[PDB]
């Protein structure tokens, strides 16, 4: 039907094989991919290195945010083809296409491009023994060649999350989608064809992860850095294949975020919140709550509550009337998912709804669906509460003390989100405080500043994006010293 | 003999090492290497210390307690210096303005900015009108480990000590197996400062198969810093790579110093001697390439010669003595197999070459000359390779895009100082070198505020100022729904 | 016994001097040497020659080193700085053992600390050229700064402009208030012992109008004047700088409110409240005599406040477990009673006080009142409109969010605002919708030096503390090289 | 041509009107209505009511893409804004395309992005308890702000002050010069067919004294004055606003210097400095009208800038090559000419100008001077002290750097100075010590909007662009949370 093309040095090119693009609602062929391969990610990473020393090289700040708002413009020109895009990879509902995935990817490039044009460094003064004096100032140049590996959750946003700044502080970028997600990549590629990107400032390479193209480019000797999101494993891998060049990396890894409600929360508001917080993109979110906390009193009523609300959610078609969630990402994923909720069961849980797949009676059967599930009963030892399962799924249990919770909480080798409810003011700035995560939100979740420090601790993550803390990543800082 | 220190307690080891004096190779001390059982009974009550009367204090007594640790070793300022003496062999009068008081700027400076430091608030507007608040938080990141290395060895190792405790974290730190005298005084000055047990660890030993290697492992740990060469900085983050650690590389470098035609020549002359000789040699920030413009070429080597020639090596309180031995023999060995390559890649020997004559206890010593060389191609292996001993080779350049390009073409990019009196010229010609520091008109000179790193294999991070409040923290968002 | 300026490195007498009287007794403490304008201009010539001299010469290290002897200097003196503060003004000795000498000794170290740790900014830019500019920016000191000081915290305030005048590396002509002379004495005192160059911090004595601080205004040595006090003599002295466009900076007066919502700790609240309305006699710019407290705990709080405020021990400095010393003078307490006396006369209940007590001793004989809590007086009443500056406080009920915000906004005013409530969201909703400079929630001036501090309205012009006092007592110059 | 006030999203007519008149020929080129003292309170209060209105419900991003609108609007009509500019000052057109409507649009533009991005700060601190609370800090609109702007850089300077205000939530009464009221009042229209709501900008028209810009500085209801003029005019404001107690911004006057060090490149600081002189035919705030060169270079100097200003050409705005038009009016060239003769009575050498030029066409009766170049007066001189505000400079000789640097201080301004040297030591530390807010070496006038602005001295009072504005701009506001 389609074909996905790679984009080197300017030009479109395929490769010598293809692989297959599959729509996870129906199971049917969306598309061929051309699979970049060692010779064209060289190519790739050669044509960013030149690039460096080309016109991009040569414009001024102001002009390279005037191009990246061009390319921000060249998006929303052609929004309900990345709509379309990023829906028929993912199965996600149009309305969340339409509201958050798009968007957010054009507001990637607006905000960094601003940060940009408005962002200084330091100027430092000190005497010196010849009571004569010094000047220290730092600049921020551009890092070099930019390595992009970016997952299929959230394919646009997080791909644009990483390119739009690295792009803003003057870099050239080589970045390679999921394997599972690709169209509204190589469609950002034409939009920087289109807006007159110079070549090779920007190459997209599709691929897998290991003997493939996301391989290849942690590899090379060319790249100056590696940001990466998905999976903790994959990023100890990649730290440990860019350790002998020393390049500078960013993670943003796992995580089995935990929301938690406390007896004074609304609890109402914190129903719909959880709810959201756990089936959101059918649980296929970093920030995903998969392990729920509720304080003893209120424990039953926000169960019973939340059952309710899970069962009315609308799982089928993307333009479905009234659709909340769509499919898994993939049949592979899906066994993942179902052989937790094996084991779920298997480790001792109640299964309160959910824990299996509908049954469509249509085309859908042959897609990658699962249902909104929800667990009681296992102990925080459990494997179905300690591992990610990245699916539409969350464990509750209830808790008494707020030590107690806030230990629970801490008690992971994770470290990435949690969204907690309370009314109480003293208890929202002191519990937060204490949660070991990069991310804490009160009364809310996935509520997003750009310009806000992000990332994880511990298997989580290294390192914070956002703000300043990209224009710092994507930067090479030196320092000048003049002695006066 | 040198100790451990642990949960507040001097420990011994199975296993002892020798601490060599360089300038005769005698015994000064042994040294008990913390085993792997050590190590982590020092990561284990650093946890928990975090959780004691240390995690508890407020960031102005925290500072305040910082403070009493610099004024410790104030007190004891003559014992440190003996102690960096001792271990190295560096020139008395190094440690008396370099060395030691650097260790306690460092702690003080941190303190100090520990207290005045904060962080963000950000407003944002929502679908429902009432906004919402993202604010920032510095947390201490938790367990530091701290791996250090021998030319600067209280200086750098209380670079990374002093904000790892100022941000509030717990530490367990194994200075070089060739310096551990001075780290060990520290402990003691913490200890008598009342700094709670657990806070600060010490562990003594070597790299691979020792507690180096066994601190890198340790999944109890929060982050690992780590100065010293690239491979070992290569080898340490694949250590932690599965533990997805935060880490902090200041790593080797073949430094350059550039001498354009119109820099003051007498002072580019007497700078490039301090930058190429300074502890005799072995400091990561030395220039051991030097370029300078043809049109001084002749005058310049000359001028640099008669300097070189009237370096006094001998004992660290020798009066007028400018340089002590290196390190150690097993690194004399490796600066005097670069200095035999030198020549059989057909380098003119200007100066030096070889180890001088004492015919006292000194020739059992570690002891080099400064060495100068010229004639070598941009591609011979002197020239690129970090030797790390009293030694530069100087080159001829032409053009300023030429020698920039010159600079550049390195693995490494760590540094580089920059000699010209011309305004345009400063100014257009440090921003286009690929380094992490740049000095103009002078060498090492520091400003504890500045970002400090390298780039390409010269390191990964940077640490001073804000950026070490960064680095040695948690910052966590919290966001509050309106 | 005599109060003696301190110019040029030398303590000096005057022409005239003026009585400092204890407030506890009315008894005579010291003579205090009046400046004329002709020892004015020698003190600003001195500090203009300073700048010129060792002072401008020290590193931004060393300076901030000596600053912090100047701290350490007032700590090994502490006990006496203690009891100059409490001749001076009859506060507890509790009080200035706690707040005022600390905070004073704080005001140095924190400020010489920032000024240690502050840096500038680095811009680059294109130009057509395809060369490119830097622009960067640095802090000079701002020259000479005449420093204008009131009596409710004395030495604190004083100290609140005095070191960051000179850990910005100016040099400083300082008029204490005529009420309390005495603590900035004794700073002096300090500074020479340390070894502060002279002229570089000068003291002058005297009042305001026809004296020390009207000549120290309208001296075009000076580079700016930065003030404390009544919001009329801000006005005065911004007309008195105009001429020479002298930078100001300006913390005047108030009329706070404290606002208690339904959802409030209660008993944290009136202990709050207590706090708030009657520290150091209600004698301080952040005050709160006008309160609002919710319809359905009105009468439970108005209740216990009056338990609370008449358990108030007002007596001798160092009287055991005594909460409230005199007013700060004879004429301040005629001023404050003829506020009492116009509080009735507006219709006023008077739940508590409303006189002076009767001590039957040379208490007597000093310039006490008492306590006062006041309900039934309307919006547009004086006694809720006009600052008081005692001890008292009017409560009236409120029943809507909206409204609450509305009637404490309505005022000429704009310092501060307590706000009491366990409930996150209101807390964060109401507190951005006060107009003043300063809100807390659930406490009352807890200080970090670090934050903007000042008020809208009649209550100020500009901010100060942290980053924003770096930047008014300095010159921010930019510099711009085209490479 | 009529140019009517923009008041509560209405254009009005006003009882008075007076006339614009092109400084190029003296034909009039149109009618204003100038504002009374009723006007100027309705243009005040409809202000305060939009702050009450949809204006202050937009969130920032939303102000912001309204802001980038209205650059969009000036930019949709750019030509017939270089006109308008043009028309009113006779500045070349060249100029008015490259430097001042650009500018006008960048304003806006700069500022919306500086409050996209801009946020505040957090600090935590431990208190007794143990519990600790938090500080924060918000900008918030500060109200109603008026402004103020003169007549030599018209939009430049007019957009210099209304976009801050509106990109802080502010909304804005603004009155530019009587002598160039065009481009402003095509400004309203541009807001207007944005959809800036009523009450957010108004325009009003007038002069000084006894009119608009006067009783506008004189309303209670504004939260404060930004202005940018003479000093003079500078101090009346500060007085005028002082019972308010309003904040204040102010950018005036200078005599700025120029320095030509021995090591300079000769060729490019002659026209650098041509440049600084004769701009805008000097009427720019920072031209230079002193200038101090090396002995050694000295007569070289001299003959080389002697040559390159009578090369310059004097004439239409859109003639070909033109460098100056004329002065903006007959009145400032009778104060001009007044200057020129009086440097020939203190006994200055006329090295070029001094006179007016012969044109036998229609720039007769226009209002023209020759750039003049003098020599032989002292630092004491009037000519070389006073601010003339034309195109002239006065050159003097000087053999050491520490001597040249007290002759620039040596002056009761201190806007700018441009300094020329090839030195990288003496570009670093001469700049340093000029008491000046703005420096520039080896160009003139080269401006990154981000950076801080402003005079030391009679020259101004506090600084803008950047942060500098964002926090002029704003209430900043702290919030403490006991937790
Ligand atoms: N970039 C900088 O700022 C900086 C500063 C000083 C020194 N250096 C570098 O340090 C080097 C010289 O010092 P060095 O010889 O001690 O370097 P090194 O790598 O051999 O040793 C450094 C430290 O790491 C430890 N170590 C060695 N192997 C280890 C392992 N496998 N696991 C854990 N720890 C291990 C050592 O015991 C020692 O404490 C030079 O390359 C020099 O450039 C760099
Ligand atoms: N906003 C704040 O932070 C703050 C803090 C403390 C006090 N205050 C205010 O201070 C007032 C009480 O103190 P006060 O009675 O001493 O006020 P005050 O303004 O009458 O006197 C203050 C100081 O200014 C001097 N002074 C008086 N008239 C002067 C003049 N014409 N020119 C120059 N100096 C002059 C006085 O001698 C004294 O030193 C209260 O209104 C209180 O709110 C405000
Ligand atoms: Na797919
Ligand atoms: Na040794
Ligand atoms: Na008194
Ligand atoms: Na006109």
């Amino acid at each position: 039907p389609s074909q996905l093309l790679n984009y080197i040095d300017g030009n479109f090119v395929t490769s010598a094989s293809s692989f297959a693009n599959i729509n996870p609602v129906n199971g049917k062929l969306i598309s061929d991919v051309f699979e970049a391969d060692a010779k064209q990610v060289n190519e790739a990473v050669v044509a960013a290195q030149n690039a460096l020393k080309g016109p991009w090289g040569k414009l001024s700040v102001q002009d390279r945010a005037a191009l990246i708002h061009k390319i921000a413009d060249g998006i929303q020109a052609r929004f309900e083809e990345f709509v379309a895009a990023e829906v028929a990879d993912t199965g996600r509902p149009v309305h969340q296409a339409r509201t958050l995935d798009i968007p957010r990817a054009i507001a990637n490039f607006r905000t960094f491009a601003d940060l940009a044009k408005t962002s200084h460094t330091d100027l430092f003064e000190m005497s010196t023994s010849d009571g004569s004096g010094a000047l220290n100032y730092t600049v921020r140049k551009p890092l070099g060649v930019i390595g992009v590996i970016s997952p299929w959750d959230l394919p646009l946003l997080l791909f644009t999350w990483k390119v739009a700044p690295a792009l803003a502080c003057g870099n050239t970028v080589v970045a390679k989608p999921s394997e599972e997600s690709p169209s509204s990549a190589t469609l950002l590629a034409e939009v920087m064809h289109d807006a007159g990107v110079p070549p090779g400032v920007f190459n997209l390479i599709h691929g897998f992860g290991k003997d493939s193209a996301g391989e290849f480019l942690t590899q090379h000797p060319g790249i100056s850095a590696l940001t990466f999101t998905g999976e903790s494993k994959t990023g100890s891998t990649i730290m440990k294949a860019v350790a002998d060049g020393v390049k500078e990396v960013s993670f943003e890894l796992g995580g089995k975020n935990a929301a938690v409600v406390f007896a004074d929360a609304d609890l109402d508001a914190a129903i719909e919140g959880v709810l959201r917080s756990s089936f959101t993109n059918s649980g296929q979110v970093c920030l995903c709550s998969e392990r729920v906390y509720v304080h003893r009193s209120i424990f039953d009523e926000f169960v019973s509550g939340l059952k309710v609300e899970a069962e009315r959610l609308v799982v089928g078609y993307p333009d479905q009337d009234g659709v909340n969630m769509g499919p898994l990402i993939s049949h592979g994923h899906r066994d993942k998912v179902l052989s937790y909720y094996r084991l779920a069961v298997d480790e001792g849980a109640t299964v309160v709804t959910g824990g299996g797949v509908p049954k469509f009676n249509d085309e859908r059967d042959q897609g990658a669906y699962v249902q909104p599930t929800i667990w009681t009963g296992l102990s925080d030892k459990a494997r179905c509460v300690t591992e990610e399962i990245f699916g539409p799924v969350c464990h509750i249990s209830p808790f008494d003390d707020e030590d107690e919770v806030i230990n629970r909480v801490n008690d992971s080798n994770y470290g990435l989100a949690c969204a907690i409810w309370t009314t109480n003011l003293s208890r929202a700035h002191r519990v937060s405080r204490q949660i070991h995560v990069g991310l804490v939100w009160v009364n809310t979740w996935y509520l997003r500043d750009l310009r806000t420090p992000f990332g994880g601790v511990k298997l989580s993550g290294l390192g914070r994006e956002g703000g300043r803390f990209s224009m710092d990543f994507y930067s090479d800082i030196a320092n000048i010293c003049i002695k006066i």
